[PDB]
């Protein structure tokens, strides 16, 4: 429907603007050019690609255009790769924060500039590995829905391009949900809990205040991640566990897809926005750089 399209396009607009703003800030401000903010930048970059590429492809995938099955499958896989890199590089921020607060004596030695770039390379490789798996044969292209293609006015040699028609639900539940949503979530939760509880126990005051700040920033990332990603993936479980049941309605599918993309506007933007150094650099960019 047209409401889904517009909202989805508005999300794409917000995700580019905010995440360019994050990247711009690190580029200009010398005080922000540390290892931590490289994970912030990488995640922001992955978000820009979600806005420019993933979301327009996702709309098509969710509304339906005519295409060859493997071309239709390729576009779906592309959405998966880009949204996943968005997830993994955000997880890299959380892990960085764990090593910073809990193991400071090994932080600079362990999380070097070289290994930070290595970590981000691993994120993209995992994203391609997981995202493109259906291209290897774990897909529904062997049984094209020829009756649906007709109703959609698709030519022969083409199918109606719909995500769930080509990407199997067993892949989405057993592989994608586990590797991309559940594991990162639970990891980010475990990192948050440890920092949170350790900070409460001590409650010198400067290190403690930092620890509280980190906890609340990690709570927001985890809270929003779960809010944005769980609804869609939980729905995916329901479809998989009862494929005979009547499908979750179109409006619910759309809202859930929309929520998952909203993650790219809020993560890691709010994290950065909560660092006062970023917050003042943002104001500097708007007030001074663009306005004069
Ligand atoms: C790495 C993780 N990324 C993702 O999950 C990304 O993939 C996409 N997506 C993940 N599941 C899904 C998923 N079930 N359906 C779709 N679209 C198709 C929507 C749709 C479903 C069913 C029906 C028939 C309804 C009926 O019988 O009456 C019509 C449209 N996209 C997904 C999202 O864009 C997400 O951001
Ligand atoms: C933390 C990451 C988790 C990794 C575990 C991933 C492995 C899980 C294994 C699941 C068993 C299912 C594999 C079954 C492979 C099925 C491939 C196929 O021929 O297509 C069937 C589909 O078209 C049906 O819709």
């Amino acid at each position: 429907s047209s409401v889904y399209i517009t909202v989805e396009l508005a999300i794409a607009v917000l995700a580019i603007l905010g995440n360019v703003l994050v990247c711009w800030a690190v580029w200009l401000n010398s005080n922000l050019q540390n290892v931590t903010n490289y994970f912030v930048v990488s995640a922001a970059a992955a978000d820009i690609l979600v806005g420019v590429l993933a979301i327009p492809f996702a709309i098509a995938i969710s509304t339906g255009f005519c295409a060859a099955c493997h071309g239709c499958l390729f576009i779906a896989c592309f959405v998966l790769v880009l949204t996943a890199s968005s997830i993994f590089s955000l997880l890299a921020i959380a892990i960085d924060r764990y090593i910073a607060i809990r193991i400071p004596l090994r932080y600079n030695g362990l999380v070097t500039g070289t290994r930070a770039k290595g970590i981000i390379a691993i994120c993209w490789v995992l994203s391609f590995a997981i995202g493109l798996t259906p291209m290897l044969g774990w897909n529904n292209c062997g049984q094209p829905k020829e009756g649906k293609a007709h109703s959609q006015g698709c030519g022969e040699g083409q199918v109606a391009c719909l995500f769930e028609d080509v990407v199997p639900m067993n892949y989405m539940v057993y592989f994608n949900f586990f590797a991309c949503v559940l594991v990162p979530l639970l990891l980010m939760l475990g990192v948050y809990l440890r920092i949170f509880l350790a900070a409460r126990r001590q409650l010198a005051r400067s290190t403690l205040q930092k620890e509280v700040h980190a906890a609340k920033s990690l709570a927001i990332i985890v809270g929003l991640f779960a809010l944005c990603w769980l609804p869609l993936h939980i729905i995916n479980c329901f479809t998989f566990f009862c494929p005979d049941c009547s499908h979750a309605p179109l409006w619910l599918m759309y809202l859930a897809i929309v929520l998952s993309h909203t993650n790219s506007v809020v993560n890691p933007f709010i994290y950065a926005y909560r660092i006062r150094e970023f917050r003042q650099t943002f104001r500097k960019i708007i007030r001074s750089h663009v306005l004069r």
